[PDB]
């Protein structure tokens, strides 16, 4: 970030990046120019000796389509909050679900990883609307690395009808009232463990419009491990979900088990190779689908950091999914992808 | 605002807010997450000892819907102008209609009020496209507190056809050529009186597409009073309109009588309780409607200012409208609403 | 540009403008309020004493329509690059096609000139998606004033089908693989000559959907001249195209000859009168059209610069086109336009 303002107890940072990015793939919905930029503002005000006020907004602006194209920009984050010394912080708005406090440990690939085809707004697993989040860092300032979070999310319902809210959306991004919690900590120097749990009510449209997934509650359980020392980064996460993992355009998996593992090495001159394996296995799917792989790929790439403001990267998604009636009907890509990027960050 | 640049006669103020907001209501089109942010710039250049140039842009970015939702950001203001000593200022672009010079005195509620009796792009009552505005403060420097404005707005017509302009829109936001004037007198520190007038040609689509309201011209007459001293804020405004006030989706009221009154108290410790009453009465409505209430509510709330950069509020709109064929057919909300907000300001 | 950050080798410049603009014309698709603003950022990081990293984003935000109107903002530019001593620079993203390195010399009118009705995304003639651009200044430092560029653009295909890419668009803005080069030389102080060439594959939809133009490839050849000294600015460019110039909504011209010439004078007190002639003539058009003028007008205007941050202008497009079957079927405006603008710049 770049501090652009600091007067009379208020500071503002401007941050973002411009990513000149191209994908090469046989999947025509992914192949081609993917250039985009992100811009954001982070503010913080000293209210009193212990109390601070803050705000953050992060905007994504696509630059890979024409000036006559639609829906090219969107808000990723927008929240306001208060932090009281070591007692913790509280913020509300569009923010990350606390499941990401642990699953973010494997979200370190040069380009790929993280969100799936539909994106965020997947209960408390990624960026979400209307989350109230309490966080406590370093256990009231006493235990370095021991962090916890408690989160609540209000219902974001249908566009119209009895299940509507003002900010309605399609079944794949709807949610009822929900809660989540996360706890991360260091076992040893450079070694961390983390746990996250979430439970949300599902909506009537989620239980009637798509063909797959039925249940009143969406739940996730995650465990994660991280090694970050001696220029080596190792991370793994395992998540078991119930009615919460999308099965592409078909609905939700009644049960799913997601596993991700990554190994990276940082050379002092800037080069950072990366190798990872990601899989999401769906269980008990309806319509005779039974058990199906939803995601399965090995990732190999590298980022070269010129400095903190400039980098270049390559990433190879080695797609291990077979083409079958599930991947075709769900619209899940089975093709490999190569990404090439040049990034200026502020 | 936050001044981020001030060099070689030019200065730029970056301003905005991030409002973590939630509405509680039985009306499902209102209920839920309402988080949004505003961001703008105010620029000013000293051309010479007597001449200053200026520009302002204000953007609204909703953050309560998904990253794949449409139409989540829009420009509220965008205008450039010149100010010449005591001779006044002139600006053109998207800016407030001069009726708001007086009705803004009651637009001070913690959350509600504002675009209720006179919504956006509603002739010269609120923000408007293509307004050319001449303003004069302290009557050419000769009468302290005496301000006046003269404004002209060119036609903003239909999307296609004989009534079109490049920037066409639907009947509810159209206008023909029009003008407005306002005069406000700050007679003494904290005591003010104001008058505003507007007259616009109506369009052919406004006299055909909506179910209600017919006439060649839209006219408004406003009177206002404001007391702001001794930690107390009192204000009232009365506006009588002809073919200018919207009757929801039904069209325009042939005549309307709009009234707003507010009383607030500012405690030194930061709390600002507020009580208000707002009403808009439609008269001589066609199709058997006769006289109907378009808007009617008591507002009770409070804002707590932590400092100049952070605040929190609660607002309770006690909706006095009843569900009837007019409110149903016009799409006017008759339910109560509670708003809870946490705002970071810059 | 306004430098809002300069610390540790990283520099950020915020730039843009707010243009309070109104057009007066008998053409209802152009007549009326045209207010808009531009905002951008130019960032540069010193990686080492010879290598620099950079990025630029330019955003256009229309402010002439309502807050409920769609598609009012878009990215004009977004690219990241590396610049290394005399070896040159390389950038990738949304950037100008290298034909603009020479045609930009006539794109200096108060308001008119530049892009036509469809706008940019016209092979390498204007702003384009997915362009990889190599530039070299002063021929590796060996020939002062001799610059060149080499550019590649990957396919930007259809929305769906065999010829699709992720960022698909309509035939008017598609392209296959393309290459461009430019070369400019300052013969003497203030006198330059330039040449540019582009060759792009045309897509199957371009060769099947539109009424006019058929060919495997789009090709352009440009020569230009500029005099910029003694407060005088004269420039001209001639471009010959094959299957590259849009014939309005009808398609592309099998052959076209474009010519633009401009003359301006800068008075020390701020006034800058301007006169220009612009023509685009389609040759070998199918369906009995034969030779037709696609664009033909004289431009007379003036800009008054109060200083570097504030200006006002009047521009008069004297449209020499006649209403015929070609202009009617192609949707080409044949009407005169007068533009009046008041601009604040940062
Ligand atoms: C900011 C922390 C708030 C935690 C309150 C959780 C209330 C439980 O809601 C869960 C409903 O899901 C079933
Ligand atoms: C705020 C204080 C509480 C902090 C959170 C406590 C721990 C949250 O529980 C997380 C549950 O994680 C279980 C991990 O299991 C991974 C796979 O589980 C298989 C399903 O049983
Ligand atoms: C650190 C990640 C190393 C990559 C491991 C690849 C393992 C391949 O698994 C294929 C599973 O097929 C069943
Ligand atoms: C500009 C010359 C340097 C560009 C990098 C070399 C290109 C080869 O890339 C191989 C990357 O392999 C990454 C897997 O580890
Ligand atoms: C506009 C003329 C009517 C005068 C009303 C004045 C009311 C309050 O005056 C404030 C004087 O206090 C000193
Ligand atoms: C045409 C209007 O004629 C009505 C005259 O009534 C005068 C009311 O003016 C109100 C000014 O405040
Ligand atoms: C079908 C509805 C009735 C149409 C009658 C048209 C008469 C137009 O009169 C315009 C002038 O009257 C203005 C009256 O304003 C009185 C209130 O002024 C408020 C200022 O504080
Ligand atoms: C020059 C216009 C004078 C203002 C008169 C109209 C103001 C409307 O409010 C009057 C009623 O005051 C109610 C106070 O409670
Ligand atoms: C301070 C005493 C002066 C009172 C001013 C009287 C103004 C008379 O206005 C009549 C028009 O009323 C408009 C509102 O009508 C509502 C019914
Ligand atoms: C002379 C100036 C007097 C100022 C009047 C102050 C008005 C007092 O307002 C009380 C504020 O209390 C806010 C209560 O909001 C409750 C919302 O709760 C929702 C209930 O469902
Ligand atoms: C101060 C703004 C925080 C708003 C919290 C909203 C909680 C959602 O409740 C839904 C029932
Ligand atoms: C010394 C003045 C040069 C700039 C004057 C521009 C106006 C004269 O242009 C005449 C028409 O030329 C059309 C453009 O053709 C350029 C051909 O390129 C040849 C480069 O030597
Ligand atoms: C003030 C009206 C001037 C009209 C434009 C004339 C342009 C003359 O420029 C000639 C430069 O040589
Ligand atoms: C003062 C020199 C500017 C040149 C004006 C050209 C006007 C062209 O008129 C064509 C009308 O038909
Ligand atoms: C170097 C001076 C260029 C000025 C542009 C010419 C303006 C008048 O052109 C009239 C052309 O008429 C063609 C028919
Ligand atoms: C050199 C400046 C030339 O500007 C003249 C513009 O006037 C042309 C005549 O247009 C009349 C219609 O325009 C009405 C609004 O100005
Ligand atoms: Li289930
Ligand atoms: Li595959
Ligand atoms: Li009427
Ligand atoms: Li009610
Ligand atoms: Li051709
Ligand atoms: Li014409």
């Amino acid at each position: 970030g770049a501090e652009i303002y600091n007067k009379d107890g208020n500071k503002l940072d401007l941050y973002g990046k411009i990513d000149g990015l191209h994908y090469f793939s046989d999947d025509k919905s992914v192949d081609g120019d993917q250039t985009y930029m992100r811009v954001g503002v982070k503010g913080e005000t000293q209210i009193n000796d212990q109390l601070t006020g803050y705000g953050q907004w992060e905007y994504n602006v696509q630059a890979n389509n024409t000036e006559s194209s639609s829906d090219q920009a969107w808000t990723r984050l927008a929240f306001a909050g208060l932090k009281f010394g070591d007692a913790g912080s509280f913020d509300y708005g569009r923010n990350y679900g606390v499941v990401y406090d642990v699953t973010s440990w494997t979200d370190v690939l040069p380009e790929f990883g993280g969100d799936d085809t539909y994106g965020s707004d997947n209960f408390l697993q990624s960026r979400a609307n209307g989350v109230a989040t309490y966080r406590n860092s370093d256990f009231f300032g006493l235990v370095d690395g021991l962090n916890f979070a408690l989160q609540y999310q209000g219902k974001n319902g249908s566009v119209s009808g009895e299940g509507a809210t003002n900010n309605g959306r399609g079944w794949s991004k709807q949610n009822g009232d929900g809660f989540g919690t996360s706890l991360t900590y260091d076992i040893w120097d450079g070694i961390s463990a983390g746990f996250a749990y979430s439970h949300s009510k599902r909506t009537d449209e989620q239980n009637s419009v798509p063909a797959l997934g039925r249940g009143d509650n969406a739940e996730t359980y995650t465990g994660g491990l991280k090694y970050d020392a001696n220029n080596i980064y190792l991370a793994s996460q395992y998540t078991q979900t119930y009615n919460a993992t999308r099965a592409g355009s078909l609905g939700f998996a009644n049960k799913a088990q997601n596993f991700e593992v990554v190994a990276q090495y940082q050379f002092d001159f800037g080069l950072r190779p990366s190798v990872a394996y990601l899989q999401s296995k769906g269980k008990d799917l309806e319509r005779g689908y039974g058990d199906q792989d939803i995601l399965k790929y090995v990732d190999v790439g590298a980022t070269y950091y010129f400095n903190k403001n400039m980098s270049t990267y390559v990433d190879y998604k080695i797609n291990l999914l077979d083409d079958n009636s599930f991947t075709r009907n769900a619209g899940i890509s089975t093709d490999d992808v190569v990404a090439l990027g040049l990034v200026y960050q502020f």
